[PDB]
């Protein structure tokens, strides 16, 4: 699975 963190 691809991940994205929008800190
Ligand atoms: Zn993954």
């Amino acid at each position: 699975g691809s991940n994205q963190n929008n800190f």
